[PDB]
């Protein structure tokens, strides 16, 4: 790992619903593991960067509309301009049952149920990497 | 403090904007205390709750796209209906020059820069109580 | 009161569940009166204003989708650089039976019902007041 | 005209862009007539209705980010399932220069702005009727 | 017809719902028909042009949660400013039982259904027109 | 190829912003892809199926607010109850200058623009396929 492990935490609201039934898309976890990517680019060289692709991802458990959901990102490997990174979800809390929509229980998760994984890389173009930002990344340093 | 301090963590994404200038509502931090407070009715109760009101909505520093934000709630005080919560709002990353649109700098807020402060009630009417469901809370007891 | 009232009016689509069981978060109210916040502001002194915080929120009746919302805000007190402003919240319209998807009947809410009461503060900096921008607001005096 | 003028009114936030420039699209206003539709019929027959079409849709002025909207509706004409309405849509305040975005300046449109009007026509199922639920609707008759 | 016909094509997720019951409201389709206008007038004239209204909006089946809509339009008449367009919306795939959210089934629409028809004009001041951008409107002539 | 190639087609409107500089987010194109997968599925066995996972996600070319975008997939294998499909993103359209919001000058890409290539994999149980729903699948076979 090179620096810390970004771990972005939020709730699946109604909002996030996609299919029937309340089931959450995939691509939910997608976009916020995008969003933990550049988190993750800021801190290791100042600036947003852009997503390249991705390697293996895969989706493990469903997802449903009150879902407390983890995203966790680190940079495994700095490279010259491209930065491969690893990324998990995982569930946290979620409704005791979701098929009747007026019972309001709900419960942790606790161990926490594993919902996807993936490896991804982006890339910062020489010109506009500026150095760490944040201290954990202090000694990244590239080929 | 009852139970664990439960931390939310997000980007603001050009979704987030609200008035002009790239510059998020208040309303979308309160929007986040709201499931944050959530989560700690969970693990209290096992019931996702209904939120009361609030007191000392503080907002302390402006917020625009490209911020990456925390959202801090933890318990002060279980009462036998309703529970007396704080919330914190923290920036921890942010855009340099909001006004460039076509600048991808970014840099950490380290420290991380206080953005809003609140204090809050929650209900559980008796019968949907259903005690604890996360570890830190298993000494929650009522007066 | 300075000037007139200020009343937004809109419908709570499926967009606006926030939680299971096809219900609405309070934070929906606290965005709207942002928006109410500002119309006022913008009459009183030409600027949009930063949302500086509340008092006494108060949620105190459930929001459900096919709610029709009325969202009522006035100017209690113009100071220096901050407004108090006076909020509520009114349900004017519902479904007969949310809990049956398929059940088309809806009624008004005749009186209409209570769902929240707030009093927030706004700010316009000094050197960004330009002075009343609607008749009504014409004697805003500050002190 | 049967019964009361419904009247909508809210804020264009920077979520109601669709074009580039800040420009709102013409659909936002149809989508806000649909919902002074629903609650016209909610109270003309107590149905949420389904809408069955437009006449003469006409868009008479730009809308952007900022600008404060009222969506005006009325019956014409009670038949025996289709129901006849006029729609208007008009601006009420507005940012100063939308060109810059740091610029917070707002101002009223004293008089209101002319943005759009229509004809549409609803339809309640003669089943599905249940008469009027809303005083101003009592004398609501049909052919 | 005026170059070619252009055709959009995508699902009603569980965001596109409006109403109870996991209904779409038929604004949904001008939405779409909106965006498909512009991709006419970039191709007719190199601008994405001004919606100014329509005629005959008729909306001809409901719309649900998990339908895949295709959304077709195509130019009439060229003007001097302004362009006549008609528009389609078909139905090609639908959820087997909306009425039962944890039923996954689904199937074609074949043939498809059709769910809205409409005319339209855009405008493209003369100043603004750069002629056709698309091969298949090479032949676009004015009056 | 098995059975018949999906297009999705649509507009990037400023609604898909993520990042600041009008820039939409690589996720967006994945929500998509999922959206043509379950597509592919309901024609080849009549259910929406879950999705899996993919395998070498590549992002090509950055997508803008205003660019008219295609999204392609197709079935390569079907399996027991795992499906190997196949994607792509194409832009068809797009602003000439996204950095000046005031320009309305917009174009085609003739030839279109590759944005995206992905293999993903989706799953029907068993228990819930319920074989060919479209007339180009009928010759669907599993091992
Ligand atoms: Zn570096
Ligand atoms: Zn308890
Ligand atoms: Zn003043
Ligand atoms: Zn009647
Ligand atoms: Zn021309
Ligand atoms: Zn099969």
């Amino acid at each position: 790992m090179v620096g810390k492990k970004v771990v972005h935490h939020l709730m699946m609201s109604a909002k996030d619903a996609h299919y029937t039934g309340n089931l959450v898309n995939g691509a939910r976890i997608v976009n916020q593991w995008g969003d933990v990517g550049t988190e993750l680019m800021v801190y290791v060289d100042g600036d947003i960067s852009l997503f390249l692709g991705y390697k293996d991802i895969e989706f493990t458990a469903p997802v449903y509309v009150g879902d407390f959901m983890e995203y966790h990102g680190w940079i495994e490997k700095v490279g010259n301009q491209s930065y491969t990174c690893k990324f998990e979800a995982w569930k946290v809390a979620k409704m005791v049952d979701i098929t009747n929509p007026q019972d309001t229980r709900a419960t942790a998760c606790e161990p926490p149920v594993l919902c996807g994984t993936a490896t991804g890389s982006l890339f910062i173009a020489k010109d506009n990497q500026r150095g760490p930002q944040e201290s954990s990344f202090k000694d990244a340093k590239h080929p």
